[PDB]
């Protein structure tokens, strides 16, 4: 993968955060600066999303741990777990909100 390439797959994934978000009506609030995307919560917890373009990865800082994605089989895969971070997403949000945001269906 080329920057170039990784551009256009991020900002499909990051897209389709805020789509999916906006679809299912839940309170969920979201801002993208730049590189970021930030995910606030009601309850002010917050998860925060970051593109790391040299590196061709996304990252995913919850309140405890921070997650490294490469892009393989066509989804976006955390480089020490293996989970996939739309899956692992909808986990988070549904615990710091109790809403349900489903972003792979
Ligand atoms: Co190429
Ligand atoms: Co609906
Ligand atoms: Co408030």
């Amino acid at each position: 993968m080329n920057d170039s390439e990784f551009i256009q797959l991020a900002d499909q994934l990051y897209q389709k955060i805020e789509e999916k978000i906006e679809e299912s009506g839940a309170d969920v609030d979201y801002d993208q600066n730049g590189s970021l995307l930030t995910l606030e919560f009601e309850n002010h917890t917050k998860l925060i999303i970051n593109r790391q373009q040299p590196l061709h990865q996304v990252w995913l800082a919850t309140l405890e741990n921070g997650h490294h994605y490469d892009y393989n089989n066509g989804k976006w895969i955390d480089d020490r777990s293996g989970d996939e971070f739309l899956t692992f997403l909808s986990a988070a949000i549904f615990k710091q909100s109790k809403e349900t945001v489903d972003f792979t269906e």
